[PDB]
C-alpha cells in the first residue's frame, strides 16, 4: 500500500487538506477534558443567613474568613450552636459568575459530586475508546468520525442546557465517549492515508495540537466565564465539524482489509484526481491493486498468557496508569496555587512546548529508559513537595507544579515511543491500545482520589506523588531500546 500511496502523489494536495481538517477538532479535546477547571470552579461560598434576620450569622474559621458549611443557630452578637445551612449558600460572584458548583449547590456535603462528574466523563472516554474502536473497524474510520462529531456536539450542547445534575453527568459521559472516538479515528485516518516515512510527523502534530488546545481553553474561558455559555461555545464547533466531515475520504487501507478492493481503487483514483497525478491514477487498476497489496492481504489474551509479554504488559501498564493518574491529578487542580486560574492554564500549556523538546533530547541522547525514570521520579518529587510546602508560598508551589506537569507531559511522549519499541510486531498495536486503556483508567481513578481531600487536605497530592515515584522504580525492570532494532517475535524479547 505504501508503494501505491506514494504513486498517488507525495504528501501533496489531499493529505494536506484532509489532515488539517481532521486535526482541527483535536484543538478542542483539551478544552473538553479539562473544561471542569472553569465550568466547575468553586467560588467562595458562605452560608446564607436566615432571612428572618454576615458577622452575626456566620461562624469564622482560623483564617478569620466566614465558614463555608455552617451558620449560627441563633444570632450571636460580639461557642455558639452551628446548624448546617438549610437556606442555601451565597457564592462570590467576582471571579466566577456561574459554575456547575454554584448552580446545583455541589458544595459542602455534596462536594464530591464535582469530581464524580469528571470521573464519569472519563468513564465515557474509556467506554468510547472501546465501543468506537470496534465500530470503526466495522463501519469505517470516516463514518464513525462523522457520527462522533455529531454526538460530541449534541451531547455537549445538551449538557450546557442540562436542567439537573444527573442529566449533566449523563451528557458529559456521552460527550467523552464521542471524543474518545474522535481522538482515535483522527490518528487512524491520517496515519493510514499518509506515507510511512511521515507517520512520525503525523503523530507529533497530533500531540502539539492538543497542547495548543490548552491555550484555547484559557482564552475562551476568560471571554465566556458562565458555564452554560462556555460549555455551549466549546461544543458548538463540533456541529460545523460534522457538516464538513461528510466530504472526508475513507481509508483505502480499511477498504482493502475488508475485502472490498473496489473501494480501495475508487479512493486511490479520487486521491489521484485531487493530488494532481491523474495519469498515474488511471494506470492503477485491479490487476495492479491485487498485485503487491496481495502481500498485505494477536489477541490481548496473549499479552497476559505469555510470561514474556505479561512482564512487559504489567510493567508498562503501571507506567501508563501512573503518568495519567498523576497528570490529571495535577492538571485538574488549578485553583490552589494562588495565581489566576487563567494564567496557570496558560503557563501549564506553555510548559508542554519546552518539556517535549527536553524530553526528545534526553530520550535520544541518553536512553529511553533513563528518560522515563527521570520524567516520572522528578514529577513525583515535585508533586510531593507541592504537598509539603506551605500554601502561603505561591511561587514555590506554582513553579514546582509547573515543572511537574511538564515532566508528566514528557512521560506521555516517552511512554508512547518506549512502548512501541518494547512490543513485538505481532502484539504491538494491541499493546499500545492496552497501554492507552490503562491511561484512561488512570484518568477515571484520579478524580476519585481527589475526593479524599476531605479526609486530609494533602492526601490527594501525596498519592498523586507516590504513584509516579513507584512507577519510576518499575521502569528499572523494562529493557533499554536505544539503538536496538524493533522485535518481531517473542524470542527476540527473550533474547533481550
Ligand atoms: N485518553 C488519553 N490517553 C492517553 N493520553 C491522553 C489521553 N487524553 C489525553 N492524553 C494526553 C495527550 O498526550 C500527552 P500531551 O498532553 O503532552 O499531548
Amino acid at each position: 500500500f505504501n508503494d501505491l500511496l506514494q504513486q498517488v502523489g507525495g504528501v501533496g494536495r489531499f493529505q494536506q487538506i484532509q489532515v488539517t481538517l481532521v486535526v482541527l477538532p483535536l484543538l478542542l479535546m483539551a478544552s473538553h477534558n479539562t473544561l471542569q477547571n472553569f465550568t466547575a470552579a468553586i467560588p467562595t461560598h458562605h452560608c446564607r443567613p436566615p432571612a428572618d434576620a454576615l458577622e452575626v450569622w456566620l461562624p469564622r474559621d482560623r483564617q478569620g474568613q466566614p465558614e463555608s458549611c455552617l451558620r449560627f443557630t441563633s444570632p450571636q452578637w460580639g461557642t455558639g450552636a452551628t446548624e448546617p445551612c438549610t437556606d442555601g449558600w451565597i457564592y462570590d460572584n467576582s471571579t466566577f459568575p456561574s459554575t456547575i458548583v454554584t448552580e446545583w449547590d455541589l458544595v459542602c456535603s455534596h462536594r464530591a459530586l464535582r469530581q464524580l462528574a469528571q470521573s464519569l466523563y472519563m468513564v465515557g472516554v474509556l467506554l468510547g475508546a472501546m465501543v468506537f474502536g470496534y465500530l470503526a473497524d466495522r463501519l469505517g474510520r470516516r463514518k464513525v468520525l462523522i457520527l462522533n462529531y455529531l454526538q460530541t456536539a449534541v451531547s455537549g450542547t445538551c449538557a450546557a442546557f442540562a436542567p439537573n445534575f444527573p442529566i449533566y453527568c449523563a451528557f458529559r459521559l456521552l460527550s467523552g465517549m464521542a471524543l474518545a472516538g474522535i481522538s482515535l479515528n483522527c490518528m487512524t485516518l491520517n496515519v493510514e492515508w499518509m506515507p510511512i516515512h511521515t507517520r512520525a510527523c503525523v503523530g507529533t502534530l497530533i500531540g502539539y495540537v492538543y497542547s495548543l488546545g490548552q491555550f484555547l481553553l484559557a482564552g475562551v474561558a476568560y471571554a465566556v466565564p458562565h458555564w452554560r455559555h462556555l460549555q455551549l461555545l466549546v461544543s458548538a464547533p463540533f456541529f460545523a465539524f460534522f457538516i464538513y466531515s461528510w466530504f472526508f475520504i475513507e481509508s483505502a487501507r480499511w477498504h482493502s482489509s475488508s475485502g472490498r478492493l473496489d473501494l480501495t481503487l475508487r479512493a486511490l483514483q479520487r486521491v489521484a484526481r485531487i493530488n494532481g497525478k491523474r495519469e498515474e491514477g488511471a494506470k492503477l487498476s485491479m490487476e495492479v491493486l491485487r498485485a503487491s497489496l496481495q502481500k498485505e492481504l494477536a489477541s490481548a489474551m496473549e499479552l497476559l498468557r505469555c510470561p514474556t509479554l505479561r512482564h512487559l504488559f504489567l510493567c508498562l501498564s503501571m507506567l501508563w496508569f501512573a503518568t495519567s493518574f498523576a497528570y490529571y491529578g495535577l492538571v485538574m487542580d488549578l485553583q490552589g496555587f494562588g495565581v489566576s486560574i487563567y494564567l496557570i492554564q496558560v503557563i501549564f500549556g506553555a510548559v508542554d512546548l519546552p518539556a517535549k523538546l527536553v524530553g526528545f533530547l534526553v530520550i535520544n541522547s541518553l536512553g529511553r529508559r533513563p528518560a522515563q525514570m527521570a520524567a516520572l521520579l522528578l514529577a513525583g518529587i515535585c508533586i510531593l513537595l507541592n504537598g509539603v510546602i506551605p500554601q502561603d508560598q505561591s511561587i514555590v508551589r506554582t513553579s514546582l507544579a509547573v515543572l511537574g506537569k511538564g515532566c508528566l507531559a514528557a512521560s506521555f511522549n516517552c511512554i508512547f515511543l518506549y512502548t512501541g519499541e518494547l512490543y513485538p510486531t505481532m502484539i504491538r498495536q494491541t499493546g499500545m491500545g492496552m497501554g492507552s486503556t490503562m491511561a484512561r483508567v488512570g484518568s477515571i481513578v484520579s478524580p476519585l482520589v481527589s475526593m479524599t481531600a476531605e479526609l486530609y487536605p494533602s492526601m490527594p497530592l501525596f498519592i498523586y506523588g507516590a504513584v509516579p515515584v513507584a512507577a519510576s522504580a518499575v521502569t528499572v525492570l523494562l529493557p533499554e531500546t536505544l539503538g536496538q532494532p524493533l522485535p518481531d517475535t517473542v524470542q527476540d524479547l527473550e533474547s533481550r
